[PDB]
């Protein structure tokens, strides 16, 4: 079996991007908001306080004649972001794409934090890291993708996320129509986890490229590119103006700038982040002030690809029995 459905920005950022996905009998469809950062499927619902419910879509399991509650199961996760979840659990039928799994765990939210409430946007996640990841308790439960595996004709699926513009997540298959050139495949460390893998190196606009180790974690669900301290002071330092500020959060730069290129390698290849997809904004509405795509990851404790380098790529999730990365231009 195989899988396609497009993702769609939320806004005109680039800020996060959502999937829409069929949750139960008859379907109720919900925008997630797919993370290759996490391994949870939750959505808002019917059980979810009414009060921190504003606007989203809702799955109701009373109306799916498909959905049964899993005795006892709990779950609760926090991201990166300090954003937070929690509920119960359901089994119920799960199709992205025209790819349907049975008996996929849904969590269902019975609390949120401000910042999914504030989020309209966004009726949930559906996670795609390792599923030792998953926070079910006291039964951990398997990913959309790890569930689905088996049945799909190759054990991959693929982000190609666009710039200002909707893109694709394929289940099953690699589309060569998709991508220019080759694929360039690297290792991964499951070990915390993640899609984890080293990059072989950056450059800075038409800069000489820097050849050193970069571990990261190629993550769908953030949406920013978050690097050493030293290369994001590299990247910065080509900008007039650009500092980083405490209060506001990171780097800001004039939003009179160009901003230049960022290039990352992958073994012996290279991905070019355009300097347009580095540019998030005014940093509050009418100010000349912009808010930096490139951030320092000094403070999370690891280095993350997130949909500002990823964009600029056709990615493939390649989970064979060593799972591996590939990157091609596109």
């Amino acid at each position: 079996s195989t899988g396609s459905a497009t993702t769609t920005p939320i806004d005109s950022l680039d800020d996060a991007y959502i999937t829409p996905v069929q949750i139960g009998t008859p379907a109720q469809t919900l925008n997630l908001d797919f993370d290759t950062g996490s391994s949870d499927l939750w959505v808002f619902s019917s059980e979810t306080t009414a009060s921190e419910v504003d606007g989203q879509t809702i799955y109701t399991p009373s109306k799916s004649t498909t959905a049964k509650l899993l005795s006892g199961a709990t779950w609760s996760i926090s991201y990166g972001d300090g954003s937070s979840s929690s509920g119960d659990v359901y089994t119920d039928t799960v199709s992205v794409g025209g790819l349907t799994v049975t008996g996929q765990a849904v969590e269902s939210a019975k609390k949120v934090s401000s910042s999914f409430t504030e989020d309209s946007t966004i009726d949930g996640l559906l996670g795609l890291a390792f599923s030792t990841l998953n926070t079910v308790s006291p039964t951990q439960q398997k990913t959309f993708f790890d569930n689905a595996k088996a049945s799909l004709d190759s054990p991959v699926f693929t982000a190609d996320l666009g710039y200002h513009a909707p893109g694709t997540y394929n289940f099953g298959f690699i589309d060569t129509t998709a991508y220019t050139g080759s694929i360039t495949y690297t290792a991964v460390s499951t070990k915390q986890g993640f899609w984890e893998w080293t990059s072989t190196g950056y450059a800075v606009g038409s800069g000489t490229f820097k050849s050193t180790s970069i571990d990261g974690i190629a993550d769908t669900g953030t949406t920013l590119l978050y690097l050493p301290a030293t290369v994001v002071s590299a990247y910065w330092a080509q900008v007039s103006g650009a500092k980083s500020s405490s209060s506001v959060g990171g780097y800001v730069f004039p939003c009179s700038a160009t901003l230049p290129s960022f290039t990352f390698g992958v073994g012996s290849a290279r991905i070019v982040i355009p300097g347009d997809y580095i540019d998030f904004g005014p940093i509050s509405t009418g100010s000349s002030s912009c808010f930096g795509g490139i951030q320092s990851s000094a403070g999370i404790g690891i280095n993350i690809f997130g949909d500002v380098a990823l964009k600029a790529a056709f990615v493939v999730f390649n989970g064979a029995t060593t799972p591996t990365l590939g990157f091609a231009s596109k």
